[PDB]
């Protein structure tokens, strides 16, 4: 059961609204391997995840101004293989509504399963699966808050097309060699890793590549409304059968200049 | 871990029995927006879940006679998504049992995954895929009750062949245009809709609909020997790619007359 | 949340180091219809599980030289769908690794996918496909302790190959008639029995058979450096479609003089 009160949120938001002048419209999650993204903010200000009243313990905070953008940073996220129930990795994001944001950008470490993925490569999400999502591990399981959204979210649109736009196009502005990856993410609870007949069930599943978060993260960001856009760092190419995080950094960068304000 | 004794099953249904005279042996569970089949009961007697020792808050009960066959109808149904265990969803069902009931009728709303069906369409449960129960998320999790039933029953025969056979001829002699379709409900947790990639996984797994209730109560009817079977109201047609509530009342109300007494 | 702290195992493990000699290398699992494979050990000890600090309740610990190898089994073992958090099931194991056990047998009774098993088969395990642990259900889930193994596992090679090798050739030696199968073993949570659907559901992920144990077994064996191989005693032919004990435990008993010292 949600262990978060509405005025928990509040109380929260409240809290670092009076700690930072900043007022940030994006708000970026960040996995791991991704935190030099915090160091190209100007005008920053970090809080400690254990400074600020109801975040889950376990990683900080950043606001600042990134490439002419206000917005929030969490270097560092939440896993359910830690433990946490999806109530608590998902906390921020309701936080990040009470703060004004709009747009949430998602990034995570994933296994590339799509047989044309290269070490490297960086996917755009344009979809996702939710595995614990059909046992009933969902972020949104229990009473639902209306001041947040509706029984029923839909999920279908969940990354917005306009942004996966501006992405290729910016891309293409890069002049970058590679392609700009696109597929499906599936989120598994982890923490192993998956063995060959797992791996290959994924795949016939339709998924892209594999990973242990960011689902929750989008679902509580849809359902109140937060426009949402993610990316995936292929950091290895999952083996089917038996026997770059700066240029991620840089392009999460300049996307900012074509967030609409 | 089941918050029920045995007695507590016991102490709800006789209660029941002496707040009533009625003595059904026919049980319905109605979903959203199958309202009005409580409506066609005769020498009816309605109880708030509220009023009812045990039974899980939000919803009524109501006894009657429902085309010369007594029965008793759950106006309103317990979900995953809502919060609750399986233990408390599926509370009623034993409940039932242990009033004399010997088949459970079960409804829902569904979302149509299998192309040829059409919104409006009424598909008689064959089968059914549980994926929470892949999870453990089991209505029969923990020391099996002997009282009800055995340790692993068999789910392969949960939807009574005799009555999907007079459910096929009552429907002929309705004179419908549309056949009465048939299918495999997958259940998942919710509550937010499926993903494009989620809809086409669920369509691969061999499902016809999608809904986020019935399989664990029908589980648990299996379990404690009652006759099972159901139907999906379609009330949308899902969408695979990127880019008759009232006839329902009428069919489940003249089948009462093909259940063997 | 693992109600156990690292020295619960280290207590329970000193615990049965005083009550026996016996310094077994190899561990094995026995599910149901297994404990003739009890009777072979010689210099046996047995341990109730009630009698062992700590140990989950409801079966016995047997220790004893199994065909020269000095061994420690468990008769009857734990399950999911008996209420059981899988850091429970899995307590034993991990006991068996601060007992000094290198390796870890693992066997159970299943239901056969693969349309060329036949009742009474035994599938030497290669791999294994973990639903349970797509949800979160695992283990391993929970803070990570660094004395028993990495917070990121590999399970890809759970299933030892080398052992996988020694069961191939100790089989051909035993001059069977029938070949020693080898296949995925996917699991699910039970405890009821699966539906025509679902058992097609389960042979398109490509499992050969299906069964209500092992996989957390193996994963926490993995996990804390403990080389695994296992067999499933295939008890039934699963119908996909509506309309030897004994041997497996002269095998085990064999495989001993196969497994490395
Ligand atoms: N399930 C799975 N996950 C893989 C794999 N490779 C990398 N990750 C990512 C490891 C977790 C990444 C993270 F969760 F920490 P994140 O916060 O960066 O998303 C893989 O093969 N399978
Ligand atoms: N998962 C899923 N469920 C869908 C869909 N459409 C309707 N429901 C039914 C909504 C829930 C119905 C209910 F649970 F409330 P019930 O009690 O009527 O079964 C869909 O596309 N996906
Ligand atoms: N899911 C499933 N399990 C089946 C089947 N047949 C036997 N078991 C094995 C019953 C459980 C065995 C056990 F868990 F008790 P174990 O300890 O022997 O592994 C089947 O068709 N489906
Ligand atoms: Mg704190
Ligand atoms: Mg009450
Ligand atoms: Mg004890
Ligand atoms: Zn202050
Ligand atoms: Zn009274
Ligand atoms: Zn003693």
């Amino acid at each position: 059961q949600n262990g978060y009160t509405y005025e928990d949120y509040q109380d929260t938001a409240k809290w670092l609204l009076s700690h930072t002048e900043q007022r940030p419209q994006v708000a970026v999650i960040c996995g791991s391997g991704l935190g030099g993204l915090v160091n190209k903010l100007t005008q920053a200000q970090t809080f400690d995840y254990s400074e600020i009243p109801n975040f889950p313990e376990s990683g900080r905070l950043v606001f600042g101004i990134l490439n002419g953008r206000a917005c929030v940073m969490m270097q560092g996220r939440f896993h359910m293989y830690e433990g946490y129930p999806f109530w608590k990795v998902t906390f921020p994001v309701r936080v990040f509504r009470l703060l004004g944001v709009e747009t949430l950008v998602v990034t995570n470490a994933a296994g590339g399963l799509n047989p044309n993925f290269e070490v490297g490569d960086i996917m755009l999400i344009r979809d996702h699966i939710n595995l614990p999502g059909f046992s009933g591990e969902n972020p949104l399981r229990g009473p639902n808050e209306e001041r947040f959204g509706v029984r029923f979210p839909a999920m279908s649109d969940a990354y917005d097309r306009d942004m996966r736009q501006k992405a290729h196009s910016t891309w293409k502005q890069m002049g970058e060699q590679r392609e700009l990856q696109e597929g499906t993410y599936v989120m598994l609870g982890g923490p192993n890793f998956e063995t060959v007949a797992e791996c290959r069930l994924l795949r016939n599943l339709g998924a892209d590549a594999v990973g242990m978060s960011t689902v929750p993260e989008v679902i509580v960001a849809r359902h109140c409304g937060l426009r949402v856009f993610g990316f995936s760092l292929i950091t290895n190419k999952v083996i089917m059968d038996y026997e770059a995080a700066q240029k991620l950094e840089q392009f999460v960068s300049l996307l900012m200049a074509s967030i609409p304000v």
